[PDB]
């Protein structure tokens, strides 16, 4: 009955039932007597997949004939989630498939739950790539995503005894209908070896070969008949005896598993192999397609680098042009810089990729030679521009001196790219001011901003059809790919029916999430409570620990004054910790340990509950975000480059409690600061504390309620059977806290009081929500991609449909 | 135009073209502009596959409703070859598909060459399993093949510098249309651990688990609408961090690769794991299906053991019945023996499986306990039957004493089976007389013969349609599944048209094979020469070396008397050597080295050529066997249990030169010895030499032409650049030859003179061929399987069609 889900035409429904039954028979080899639920999911998936094929063939033929400039988005991560619902939405088939399956006696939503996530990313950076593929198709760009087909994605998180456990994410176990292997496009990638010199120049010889086999996945645009491609590479061995065959596993391990580090450089050789594996195969593919003079190469090709992870594209392109195509160095370098552009995602120093020179020398000897030549010529430019500024040369160099000499891969990216961008206004400004100040002064024209975004298909129409419908009832459907049209909703801030309908939808979403938790985990939550949600990867800089301190404050205040009314809350925290990150793992145990006390105190009862949401991932975000009342975005000012979870909550009818960090600043600017719960130190205040020295003891000595909590943690109140369980957390907070948790405690608690005060007035809570939804339009990834296309790639977007 | 290939009906051809184009689009995602040859092969394969589905569903439903006794054929090898042509032949679609592809502008035979062999066997034993699956379907038996889905089959053989090179057989690289994964039937298999005791009895605990995922392949009967199943199991891991995920490879290595030992026991733990892996999963499957008292288990189940490789089925069945179903030991043993039967394939002692007790104790502790209990109770029966015969107890025991104590797996099989059979009359008699004499005296009723056979679908209709057609022109098509009808052909021994037609067909086949060698290897052979062919695995007992001595004899005789006419020959030898088998590898180099001299001597020219056929496998046998004039079957009497290559040559119009060994004896009995080129020691003569001692020097001292050749090998005539290359071959022949090559040299050379003499008379050569083809009917695997069904399994075969 919801119009945004399309038409269920009589001949279309008849045909879908016909083809469903055909696939059940010929493709799954089943009758309705023995057919499993998974069989039914697979039949529907193939039925829907068939509707993509004509469009996919015709799109790629259209690009050959039109011959536009081609866009190549290189990333080690594509955090895609599930594909069935997204495909139906973009092809306008959702209502027809729902009716067809209903008539066959099946519930399509049950079938949808059987699909594995394609969890080929860690967090923000990986999900941005996925939103970008969707927006580039919707805007008619001749764009290709290039990455690795990991056999195992981000690990499955189980919680056992309050602790995170990791299990392999065997996502391909039952087959993936949404990929097509492409045998005729397999290519060789080279490792190790050595450099020699012929009559013609340098030659890379005596290498070990690993084959790269590509798998193509379709990427449908929104109701425009465009289907683009995501190409992911899989490692294959080339071809006593038995051990030799078993040892094929070693080369094949290159594509085995996603490294689960979110913001942290670990420096493993296998990770370096993965990076070169993607780069080498992708660039071969690009050059072949270009051929089917290199002066026009940058007119026909753009390569976008998602962080420094594919930075080897710069020396690899130079290697191919100089050593194989035999261009002169200076010509080849002109071409490389005009082709490549680099996006930076964080300022935290331990995230920076700095590879030991000995490791590169051994694995990629020709690339190290090329990097040294790039460095000499780049520093000669610096020396000419700033004569005698010797320390500037030291700071800007691609080579970092020390006990272990290393290559700074960010420096390599800036030198080899015609554009460098940060991911929100505040971040992009800091790059110019501080972090890459010297580079900005040499080449100011290179530095740009492209504020992040999210797709309103997955993150509104798919996950929250009820909200999409009430919006469409007032302003039509154009907003779905023109999100700034949501500003029309400000005209309904005093409209009784809209106020009613916005609150109705939120409550339906809350009931549905409550039912998921009861069904899947036998966990009961109070449906008449404020849903307070912090979901994102577990990190000190994101300050899940600050949330912890507030939850314990609410508990202690209840115990002090049991008779005083408080707004009931369900506090929900979720996200994965990196397997080797001890503090993050201790923080997860703290959250569950708080719950073990709070959730069983009879004085508290259902006035307060705290729960850890297991296995946070793209499909779970689609469930919980539409149910949220309060969005927790509480990183220390200066630490979160942008964020994108923040945007998802704003679009789905939650109010935000946050710091003036990342894209939070632009969100508040868009809605008006009066409509956001802003608190805590600004960047300028953090910097002032750093100048004098952060002393956590001062805050402990001055704040009675804080002392109480620290003593509870120390003495074993939250770990009775192991009193010293949380000693390391207490020690870090008191003496080694780089993120200043205690310094924002008082403002955070006071800001939360104001949240509860507004929640007591349902009408005014909803009116503030309307003012948020109505001003979320800037955060569409369509806007972001249009900016990349016009300001970096030199192409003009188009929402025109193909026949 | 050949009627045996079926009807090309107008609506059928139209529909096949329609569905071909549909699969090219929806399944391969291609148009006719970019479609690769492999794409076209895959489109035809899916089109043909769709015709199997209804029949497969209906057959297995029919077996549930009818509830017949079920037959389970357990083997570590299924040597299947290619599937496309076989499927078309059995469904009567060959002429229709040929016309459909022709009308689309494609050559179906080109498409057929793209399919990889399923080379999941080594030689005779593995190909017998494959012929048996075909015959059981054609005879309407409710039969299942159970084995392992090896990721890599028998190695790809390359010849480089005259030497065998091994490469991995990556047969699944592009996808296998002819398997269907079955997720809902995945089962756990257990390894290692220890035994403990509860209130109820023994319990196997603390094990390591490996999952077994089944893949089902359809097995079509000949034009009877029956489709049976071959179920092959694949190993899957159950589910710091990164290494833990990589280490999943270790469990998964269980199904990685076929062990390339043909007749030789190597005793590797990984091989033992493979054997238990198949047995455990298969028996779980059997027991579940039985449930969907165990007194009726043998009425509903037969388990056939293809050699001792799945012998662990005996203690595994006892483990399940006693430890899990809680039957008393004696009842469980009644059931086990009535369920199981064992087929023996060779008498060579080094082939016998004798596992160290320590290895079994560690990997399979409960199974070793059960084996010891089986042994005690079995020897108590022997002691009662033959009181005081202490050495008999030692000889019959399942436990073999020594520096390393071992379990004799053949002894385990005889004790735990209600029937034991050899594979040809002479072999089955020797089992009773000598090899298992003591067991025969205890239980004479257990011992049987089942002479081997080959399917006349693959090995006549498929590979030699021209011969199938000229036979059908005279006697109709009933012979195709009633091969004894070939005896009608004796009535045409003086028929001028049939004599003409038999020779015409052979010559067409010879032209086609010559064209294959020119196309694929740029090797030219003389089309007006006798094609002399020895194809089979390389082994001392098969005496490829005796063939070598004869080829050198022909060369030396030509050089002695250049003016004397000799019948031109192309001598062809092919087959694989086990990677660790040094002598077999040296024998391949000898063959190529002879060719390097013979094939370039201008005095010889095209009067004699010797060539090594690379990568002998099922698809290559289908090419060369129909082209052969002379079949070499020259094993030392007493060493080849049966043979089956011998049968393939007889059916396809070649005459045989052989010893009275294996099934050669029964072939000669069927045709009349006057129609076979029989030579050499009989078994009785070999035994007499063994009693006095084989002295090769006597033969060297008495035979001038033999001395010449040995001196040529010794002095470096066939290896000028490395004079001592063949010293080890000479040393073995002169001092350590277990197979008495020199003792059959003179009779072999004289027998070959008689072959050439008959070849000079084309009419009488062809008349002898007719007398061979006409009497090959006994060697149909349909006859073999009917005997297994009636004399061992207790089921009645039926060639009646399903609707
Ligand atoms: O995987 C696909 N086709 C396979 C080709 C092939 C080759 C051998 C055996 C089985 C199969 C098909 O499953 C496939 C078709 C489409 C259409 C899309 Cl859109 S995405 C996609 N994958
Ligand atoms: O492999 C088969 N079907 C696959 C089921 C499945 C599940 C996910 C993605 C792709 C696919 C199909 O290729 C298949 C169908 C038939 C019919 C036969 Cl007869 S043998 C056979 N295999
Ligand atoms: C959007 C998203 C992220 C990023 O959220 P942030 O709060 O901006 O860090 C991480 N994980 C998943 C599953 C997401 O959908
Ligand atoms: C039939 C067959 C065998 C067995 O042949 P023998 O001469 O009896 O040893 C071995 N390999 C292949 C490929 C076969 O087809």
């Amino acid at each position: 009955q919801i119009s945004v889900r399309g038409l269920a035409g009589v001949e279309n429904v008849t045909e879908l039932k016909k083809n469903f039954n055909r696939h059940l028979h010929f493709t799954l080899v089943k009758d309705r007597n023995v057919a499993t639920p998974r069989d039914y999911y697979f039949a529907l998936a193939h039925t829907v997949r068939d509707h993509l094929v004509g469009r996919w063939i015709r799109t790629q033929q259209h690009y050959y004939e039109k011959d536009p400039k081609r866009i190549y988005y290189l990333s080690l991560e594509f955090y895609m989630g599930r594909t069935l619902q997204n495909t139906m939405v973009n092809l306008a088939l959702e209502n027809a498939c729902d009716e067809a399956t209903y008539q066959l006696g099946l519930d399509m939503e049950e079938l949808e739950e059987i699909e594995e996530d394609a969890g080929l990313g860690n967090g923000g950076l990986g999900r941005l790539a996925a939103c970008f593929l969707d927006s580039m198709a919707t805007l008619g760009l001749a764009a290709y995503g290039y990455g690795i087909r990991y056999e195992f994605g981000i690990f499955n998180q189980k919680i056992c005894g309050g602790w995170q456990m990791e299990e392999a994410d065997d996502w391909l176990r039952y087959g993936n209908p949404w990929e097509k292997a492409r045998p005729e496009f397999t290519l060789p990638v080279h490792f190790y070896g050595r450099v020699e010199h012929t009559s013609q120049g340098a030659k890379w010889v005596d290498t070990q070969v690993v084959l790269a086999m590509p798998y193509d996945t379709p990427v449908p645009g929104y109701r425009n008949n465009v289907v683009n491609t995501m190409r992911l590479w899989s490692a294959k061995a080339p071809n006593g005896y038995i051990q030799a065959v078993l040892d094929r596993n070693l080369a094949e391990n290159i594509s085995r598993v996603l490294y689960p580090n979110d913001n942290f450089f670990e420096g493993k050789e296998l990770r370096l192999k993965q990076e070169y594996f993607v780069v080498a195969a992708t660039l071969q593919d690009i050059i072949r397609r270009f051929k089917s003079n290199f002066d026009a190469f940058p007119d026909k090709v753009a390569i976008q680098l998602n962080d420094t992870h594919p930075s080897l594209a710069i020396p690899e392109l130079m290697r191919v042009l100089v050593d194989l195509e035999r261009l002169d160095w200076d010509k080849a370098w002109e071409v490389t810089v005009k082709t490549c552009a680099y996006t930076n995602h964080t300022v935290l120093p331990e995230a920076l990729e700095r590879w030991p020179v000995h490791l590169l020398e051994t694995l990629l000897p020709r690339h190290l030679q090329i990097i040294y030549e790039i460095n000499q010529r780049f520093l000669n430019r610096v020396a000419a521009a700033f004569p005698g500024d010797v320390d500037r040369l030291r700071r800007m160099s691609l080579v970092e001196e020390g006990a272990v000499k290393r290559i700074n891969m960010a420096h390599l990216c800036i030198a080899g790219s015609h554009a460098v961008n940060g991911v929100a206004r505040i971040h992009s400004e800091i790059l110019k001011k501080t972090i890459f100040k010297d580079f900005y002064e040499l080449e100011p024209h290179k530095f740009q901003n492209k504020t992040n975004g999210i797709t309103p298909r997955r993150w509104l129409v798919l996950c929250n059809p009820g909200l999409a419908e009430i919006i469409a009832e007032r302003i039509g459907e154009e907003y779905i790919s023109d999100l700034d049209q949501l500003r029309k909703l400000l005209s309904y801030v005093d409209d009784e029916a809209f106020i009613r309908d916005v609150a109705k939808v939120k409550q339906e979403n809350k009931l549905k999430f409550a039912a998921y938790l009861e069904r899947e985990y036998k966990v009961h939550i109070n449906p008449n409570s404020l849903f307070d949600v912090q979901v994102k990867r577990i990190h000190e800089y994101k300050r899940q620990l600050l949330n912890c301190l507030h939850v314990i404050t609410l508990y202690n205040r209840i115990k002090k004054e049991p008779n005083k009314f408080v707004v009931p809350r369900t506090v929900m925290i979720g996200g994965k910790a990196a397997p080797g990150y001890h503090m993050a793992k201790m923080i997860i145990k703290l959250i569950t340990a708080i719950g073990d006390v709070v959730n069983h105190d009879p004085v508290v009862g259902d006035r307060l509950r705290v729960i850890f949401l297991e296995n946070y991932r793209v499909s779970l975000a689609e469930k919980v975000i539409p149910a949220a009342d309060l969005s927790e975005q509480i990183s220390t000012a200066g630490t979160e480059a942008s964020g994108t979870g923040n945007m998802k909550f704003m679009l789905n009818g939650a109010l935000t409690i946050g710091t003036m960090d990342g894209a939070n600043v632009e969100m508040a600017e868009e809605a008006g600061e009066e409509n956001f719960f802003i608190f805590g130190m600004r960047v300028e205040d953090v910097d002032r504390l750093d100048q004098r020295g952060y002393n956590a003891q001062e805050y402990y000595d001055r704040i009675p309620e804080l002392r109480q909590i620290i003593e509870q943690l120390s003495s074993g109140f939250f770990s009775p059977k192991q009193p010293d369980l949380f000693k390391d957390i207490v020690n870090m907070l008191m003496h080694h806290d780089r993120f200043k948790v205690f310094a924002d405690y008082e403002e955070y608690v006071k800001c939360q009081e104001r949240v509860s005060a507004l929640y007591k007035n349902p009408r005014e809570w909803t009116r503030m929500v309307i003012r948020n939804i109505a001003t979320s339009g800037k955060f569409s990834s369509d806007r972001t991609i249009a900016q990349y296309a016009r300001e970096i790639w030199g192409v003009e977007p188009s929402r025109q449909r193909l026949p």
